């Protein structure tokens, strides 16, 4: 996909410069740090209208696929203007005073420009440093502008939009994925039934160990949470065993083998369909100890304790909720993006900080991750990927 | 189910006494009627607090199961007190002056009383005379309460809470039912799978017309819109008949019969899963002429015009959204209630007026229907069901 | 005046066409449900008003609009270079091409351009009065006039779509105020006629100076004047007649006095009837529906601003607002077809909301019998509204593409 | 009517007392700044209007209020058990005890209680018109009527304190509109008089039927009628006079015809003067101040609604809004003391804002000469306002605790 490669600031706040070269994979930033992340976030999102609130000269923005974004803010006739220039050369220019009035046609122009040049192909998920209090304030896609406006009023009109997925959205997306996976299993069920019929139909004309294998597969299917709609496999296997014992042709062996293949392929397709959900749930569960997240077959999705009582996701504290959202954002079930985190070391025990980056990389999404940290526990074991930001003060 | 049998209005508005005869089936109120409808809805829905806004003396409501309810607006020391007494002597008293302020604890105690003696087992879908403007206003449970407050400020405090379904609600309910239907079909395939194998396994140990029947079943199954995830029954039939041409044991005949029965039972359960939806859409499409309400598979629920282009349900006129809601409210998938329709003949061409009650009864929901219409065309033919109040 | 002659829609909502030829007097429109009748009335209202800025909210290709005086307004919506535009073109050829996105933004300089265009040309002077199908509930929501209706228009447009024409139908408050002004103008006219008649009567007899049957006739005229509601501020005619009769009885020029009094009384009475013709005809036409009471006016002495309200047989009066919705609808519609209104085209959505069957049988009869000459267009589903008017029925059968 | 007789304040602002005895006709109040005169006028205005909800914003103990007809409204504010309450008590004894916090919350059922109280008793039917001292800037900020003033009241109360009484003083638009209605009412009276005179004239001549000097007198009366602005819709008197004169000249009873016409003309002229007496007296009293132009009216050649505005000696007219604040103040105050208003008590804070010294010398003279009988209360510091009214001067000397 498209990942950021290099950011070249010039005279931000008219006092200091900076020039950073990135890696496509994980990026640990240690050392105006939050300001740098905001600049990166506002470029990748394509929300260029915020850069008429920052004093600078020139900001190059080089991607990995060769794309280039050169923003430039100049003051002519005591009037400020922003001159965004891309790789192909389509320079755009609007007046600053237009932007400030709109906040309290211009926005329509920006989206048409960005869409035409294929610039918003990759989104960016922003995790602010004040998310802990922010979710409490939203206790009560509809919380994407209101909460953003609230945060911008509190911390400044340069703050990028708040896109990070709330736990309610995570639960609903898990539910929809479960529905789609179930439908895929049903389609596979139909195809296997047709295929099994024709198979035996032909080799019928052609003229204990397999029983044990089918018994193992049947009890595995009955011991599978995903089979919450049908668990009669042990019963029908014993009926087949009763049928065999009362009375061996070659076709009978073929019937045995086709049953084993049908069970195994149904099981394997189940694993493939639920691969993403199970990998995400296992990665989360490698941290949690008190309970474990799971599902029940409008199939419920929630936490499950060893006592057997379920609970909604909102019972979780702030520390667990941050872990939930970030690990979701680096999973394949999310949206193709660049994970922009301000401070992950909030309400986290030291053990989870030792392995946070490990789990996020081991999910193997391929998405670019850029973290700015001050703790050495977040960054330990990843010395080769650390980038030190030392801005040159002029 | 529970239905109404007898109401005894005594000196409402101080110059009007009336009693009425009911049945448990369709009772077209032909011909003060509007007031009677409101009094039926407020007793059924358990909203007894609303009676503090009516100048009356005493009303008795008699059900079909023997349950009887008595409301008395007594007067003591220039202050009105509503008393509600059930058949088993369940008396709850409250002053009217206290009630008026709270509307603009008491309601909490009232709903506790309703739930404890279970007076809210059956609700009532009120179809008022102003549905067109209100539904468009909502279109722009939450809709129900909000619109009710707006309505009651417009036409009176004693107006029953508007809770008849809206086309948005109808669309969402249809979508949810399709989702549940897909899950049911999927479960049946799983069941059919394992069971068919053991039948064939038994057929191993047991020692052209059928092919044509299988081919017809495959053609019907493939050409069915309900098969949005597998549609190759014709192809697998071709493979099986090719094997016949290549190659008669009784196990071969057993294989043929098990295939035939599998297809027939799959189709039968497929039909039966889409029964509460297909009956409803067949009733609707019997009225509509240049359009057709259909479904497609994430599922899509919209009108299908003859060119093939679609459109959402919100693009319908003011006289077609009404027909959808009234027909849905008398459907088995609709929530069970004693539907009270006020003037069904609003914005309906006279042909639909003749054929409305016929369809609403032929769906056979087993629900009491009470309509109050000034149009003879609505209730023509049904002279027997007429109940003159006079 | 100006009446519609032919409407030719084309691919409204990109699915169906229609072509209707109208009559100048009355147009009863009946058709199948959902076949686009309310859409047709909305198109007519937005064209005749000249409010062309609403047509950037409806998907079509071309809509011709033909008047009776020869005008041929051709609106056309094209999406040239993937940009939609509306090009309204009149008979003389002044096309006014604007971009659709300008109009939609303006609603939530362009309006001045439209206003300059319509005033310069012959697009106004008609001002089609639209009676919506939800007027019964709409008046409850406003408890508005034919020109103070920005609030009610915005509310209705938000509820039913941004193509909905302005709400022009006269509210009962406006009808009452217009009735007061007409009464005031009629009274001044009676006073002006009184002054001129007094001057003429003086000079006439004075110069030409140098009977039982006529006495009975003058007595009949005097008691008629006393039995006239319009003479509420003066009813002394019987008394003065008896004084003149006493003068005659105690004992040429006397014949001259008799004939001039008869002419003066008859011309004053006839001018009274002519001046109050419109008001009395409208009140009688309304009273042909009402049965419990009757609407009328009072010229009570010792106070001014003469009241207009309902009058019961018991004698107690009541204001117009006492009327229910069913009576109020009759009031407003019959005003719009009366000569007291404004020269317009009466656009009614459903003339049967909150109406008993008896009133539906005779609504069109009274509306036509007022003989205003204004064009009336009703969309009905009941056969009682349209009965006895088979020649004026219009069947809407939209041809599908 | 009801006029104040005696005011006995007690511990206003919890620091000083005062006790003033008033006159029924006119009360000139003179003192110094900080002696609590504007506070006294506010107290009087809020009591007479019956707007008792404002008295939960002033710290006091007891305020007696005495009329001329014997009423003895005693309001009292006590902080019993650390809770403040207002107990207004009238002569008959209907105390209405409410808690202060209810009133303050309501501003930002109580009003219904006040309305029921005032209607049952004899507290309303007065509606004191209050002219604030800051009216000059207030009208400029609003560039309103005596009953459509919620917006202006809230603005003024926010600027000068939550004890400020409602703004009832008639805006010039209301004065102009009331003048139009009064002209209309006068016209209706003329029309009623026209009908009665026509009947009376008939019987008169008819009986007495069975010269140079009188012709000159009738000619003078006829030219006077033609030279009268009130006859803006009938000015044919000269023509008809010449026709009768021509009839006489070409060749007893003729003398009788002359005298009855003269009596008819004189009574018609006198009733015209009587009907327009109030309007002409008010306009003349205003015109005794103005010098650049003069206020008058025009009966147009248009359809109706005769214009009333300023008229300059050049002949060009102008609307009333052309006037500055200084002229506008004279207009409003002189209206409030005129018979054309509503029976009330004229409450003026300072009758010298934006007024030249000459106009201050003669304001009260015109105001008294109108002879309305209404009570006038002015708070002045100039000796020119109070000159010639020594017997009516009131000295405010408050008694500190
Ligand atoms: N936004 C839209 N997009 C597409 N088709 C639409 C849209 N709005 C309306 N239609 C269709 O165009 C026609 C317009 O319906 P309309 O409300 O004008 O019908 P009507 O015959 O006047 O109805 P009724 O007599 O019931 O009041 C209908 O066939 C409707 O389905």
């Amino acid at each position: 996909i498209r990942t950021i490669s290099k950011i070249e600031l010039s005279k931000i706040h008219n006092r200091y410069n900076l020039t950073v070269d990135f890696f496509n994979d994980l990026n640990v930033i240690h050392g105006g740090k939050s300001t740098l992340i905001h600049v990166i976030a506002n470029i990748v999102n394509g929300d260029f209208i915020r850069f008429a609130f920052l004093i600078f000269e020139e900001i190059k923005a080089t991607y990995s696929d060769g794309l280039k974004i050169v923003i430039r803010r100049d003051k002519i006739d005591e009037q400020s203007f922003i001159s965004v220039t891309l790789s192909n050369g389509k320079y755009i220019k609007f007046a600053v005073g237009e932007a400030m009035a709109t906040v309290r046609m211009l926005a329509m122009d920006i989206d048409k420009f960005v869409k035409e040049n294929e610039l918003q192909k990759v989104r960016a998920s922003y995790f602010p440093a004040f998310r802990t209090m922010l979710e409490a304030w939203s206790s009560s896609s509809f919380y994407n502008r209101k909460a953003s406006a609230f945060a911008r009023e509190l911390f400044g009109q340069f703050l990028p939009s708040i896109n990070y997925p709330s736990p309610m959205e995570i639960e609903d997306r898990l539910r929809e994925e479960i529905r789609r996976a179930q439908l895929g299993i049903a389609a596979y069920e139909s195809r296997t039934f047709s295929e099994s019929f024709v198979k035996v139909f032909s080799a019928l004309f052609d003229n204990g160990e397999l029983l044990k294998e089918i018994e193992g597969l049947a009890i595995a299917q009955d011991s599978s949470i995903k089979n919450g709609y049908y668990a009669e496999y042990s019963k029908v296997y014993e009926e087949i065993r009763s049928l065999i014992n009362r009375n061996v042709e070659n076709s009978v062996s073929g019937a045995l083998v086709v049953y084993r293949d049908a069970l195994r392929d149904r099981q394997d397709y189940q694993e493939k369909a639920f691969s993403e959900i199970d990998n995400y749930m296992s990665s989360v569960n490698s941290f949690l100890e008190d309970k474990e997240m799971a599902y029940d077959f409008y199939p419920k999705v929630g936490l499950k304790f060893p006592d057997g009582s379920w609970s909604p996701i909102r019972v979780l504290s702030s520390g667990e909720r941050q872990l939930l959202t970030m690990l979701y954002a680096a999973s394949k079930m999310g949206d193709d993006a660049i994970v922009l985190i301000d401070q992950p070391e909030i309400s986290l025990h030291i053990d989870w900080q030792e392995d946070l980056l490990k789990r996020m990389l081991s999910q193997l999404s391929g998405r670019q991750i850029i973290v700015c940290t001050h703790s050495p526990s977040i960054a330990t074991g990843y010395e080769d990927f650390m980038i030190n930001i030392s801005p040159e003060f002029i």
